[PDB]
């Protein structure tokens, strides 16, 4: 008893459901062929993602994801987020549909491009490995998506490699912007205030994550302990790889006074300058 939406329905029979993306996780996500969803090219197939409830479910797992799609509807339509491309809510079970990232979560595609030969980080898949400037280009991709969100009011809660997936033609997209301690600012472990601010704190984290090809970060440190350390002003060493102006830029978004952590907008010009000055040479 979900109430129709014109803007986005697509009628069941113009879907085809293919085989689970999902490795048994959360909720279900299949791959489909979808037809016709512009009205201007309606002989067209395009694959899509559909995300619906898992047999297991109950009336609290069906308003989280109709929060989820409504929200996605609000929000709007950006490069760098997983966009709404309808929905089938009528004719039976609910489903989503967005976009479909053939290559991947941001953690797997790094790790799948590191070099074979290191011991510290090994490759668990071999491809081709990255550039810094590909790498730079990631993060400022990602700062983006979540300029727009921010735009847009909506605070992310969080931000990680998980939670960005990566195109066909190497476009990353955040996901999950609607509906774990190791990526949460102090004043989100603490006194659970959450905020743009405290968005720009998980970013730190993931531009780590990058840089070490998508790292496990505090490697070691027990989850119980780790408020401690930060108040402390502990905070996780450069990687390898990483630049010096990087890891400056991570230790800021990693400012233990939150109105001290750079914005979503500042992020973006400096990685706008970073990327093109940084060599695809190596
Ligand atoms: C349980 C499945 C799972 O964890 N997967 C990770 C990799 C696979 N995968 N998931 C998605 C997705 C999605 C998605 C993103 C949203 O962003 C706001 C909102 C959704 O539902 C309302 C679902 C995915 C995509 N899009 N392409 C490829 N693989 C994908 C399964």
């Amino acid at each position: 008893e979900l109430p129709e939406d014109p803007r986005w329905e697509l009628p069941r029979d113009r879907l085809v459901l293919g085989k689970p993306l999902g490795e048994g996780c959360f909720g279900q996500v299949v791959l489909a062929e979808a037809i016709g969803l512009d009205k201007d090219k309606p002989n067209r197939v395009t694959k899509v993602a559909v995300k619906m409830l898992k047999s297991d479910a109950t009336e609290k797992d069906l308003s989280d994801l109709i929060s989820e799609m409504e929200m996605m509807k609000m929000i709007g339509k950006h490069k760098n987020i997983i966009n709404l491309l309808g929905a089938c809510t009528q004719d039976g079970p609910l489903y989503v549909i967005v976009e479909y990232a053939s290559k991947g979560n941001l953690r797997e595609y790094l790790q799948a491009r590191r070099p074979p030969g290191l011991e510290y980080s090994y490759n668990p898949s071999p491809e081709e490995q990255l550039s810094s400037k590909d790498l730079v280009s990631c993060a400022y991709q990602v700062a983006r998506g979540m300029e727009y969100l921010a735009s847009k009011k909506c605070i992310h809660r969080d931000l990680a490699a998980r939670n960005v997936l990566v195109t066909e033609d190497n476009v990353m997209k955040i996901a999950d912007f609607g509906l774990p301690v190791k990526w949460m600012a102090p004043e989100a472990l603490f006194d659970r205030i959450y905020t743009h601010q405290s968005d720009v704190w998980s970013f730190g984290v993931l531009l780590w994550e990058i840089f070490t090809l998508g790292g496990s970060p505090y490697p070691g440190v027990p989850v119980e302990e780790l408020f401690k350390l930060l108040k402390e002003g502990h905070r996780m060493d450069k990687p390898s790889n990483c630049t010096n102006e990087l890891y400056m830029m991570m230790r800021d978004c990693w400012h233990a006074v939150p109105s001290q952590r750079p914005t979503f907008k500042q992020l973006v010009e400096d990685l706008d300058r970073i990327v093109a000055l940084t060599s695809n040479q190596e």
